[PDB]
């Protein structure tokens, strides 16, 4: 099998959800023993670092948590580019995709697939086919509920899939 240094690549827009769903999430996969590689640790810029690239082509798997401005950020879309590359090019073992829908309806994502304009050439045919296909794929729909039982049903989940 290929070299796979993390369980999970976390994936999210931390203006939307840092405070404190994502920040909670990450906690709660490492206490399961769901290694996990959070998106955010590395100095931001113009250019997504390369070692953010190599990081989710080391992971089993990647959540993305969906979010009201998730697909209004040109460095998230980036990253779910190359996630969803490796979700269809990785083999043996393949690169699963969870994603969360954090107070947003997929309905809503799916429409933002069409809205790349009012949020900002090239890059959107790219990242519409990237946020359509992680849209499309299976996950949790979250509501207003309480945060730290659904973190704790989204975690035992992705521990049953993947641990």
């Amino acid at each position: 099998a290929r070299t796979i240094t993390y369980d999970v690549f976390l994936s999210f827009r931390g203006e939307d959800t840092r405070f404190n769903f994502t920040d909670h999430l990450y906690s709660a996969l490492g206490r399961r023993g769901i290694r996990t590689f959070r998106d955010d640790k590395l100095r931001r810029g113009e250019a997504i670092a390369p070692e953010l690239l190599k990081a989710i082509e080391e992971s089993r798997s990647s959540v993305i948590v969906f979010s009201e401005n998730y697909a209004r950020s040109r460095w998230c879309l980036d990253e779910l580019v190359k996630i969803m590359e490796c979700h269809k090019d990785k083999k043996d073992p393949g690169h699963a995709v969870f994603p969360i829908f954090y107070h947003v309806d997929p309905s809503h994502v799916r429409k933002q697939e069409g809205s790349f304009g009012e949020a900002f050439k090239d890059k959107i045919p790219r990242w519409r086919t990237a946020l359509t296909e992680a849209a499309n794929l299976s996950g949790w729909p979250l509501q207003d509920g309480y945060e730290s039982n659904q973190i704790k049903e989204i975690t035992d989940s992705i521990f049953r899939r993947l641990k």
